[PDB]
């Protein structure tokens, strides 16, 4: 099927600011900076994921997804973090990379969703 999942069950599945604060010593400034740094990293990941999706077989995909997974842990982006877990764990279990295209497309979508939520959160 061409379809991927576009249902986000609740906007806190995209950005959970109370989770973000809980991971940043309860500090607004640190949670701010960590979210900013995540947003500034996403385009590098987007570009690699797009290359993968069009058959360029880029080097370093799983290691970059792993890095994004870790980065998510410093903030509060549950859907994104879990997408990274799905992608990496499937890749580690030997799944052909082409089979994971739906999750890669969902990750691209979630990058946009996170940016939208991030642009509002501190007002
Ligand atoms: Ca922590």
């Amino acid at each position: 099927s061409n379809a991927v999942n576009e249902i986000v069950v609740n906007p806190n599945a995209t950005l959970d600011w109370q989770l973000a604060l809980r991971q940043a010593a309860g500090k607004t400034d640190l949670a701010r900076d960590m979210l900013q740094m995540l947003l500034d990293f996403l385009p590098e990941v987007r570009n690699k994921v797009e290359e993968q999706l069009v058959g360029e077989n880029p080097e370093g995909l799983v290691d970059l997804i792993h890095k994004l997974h870790g980065s998510c842990g410093y903030s509060g982006v549950p859907r994104m973090k879990n997408l990274c877990q799905l992608i990496e764990q499937q890749l580690r279990s030997g799944t052909k990379e082409e089979d994971l295209e739906p999750e890669l497309l969902e990750l691209l979508d979630e990058m946009d969703n996170v940016a939208r939520e991030a642009s509002k959160i501190l007002g």
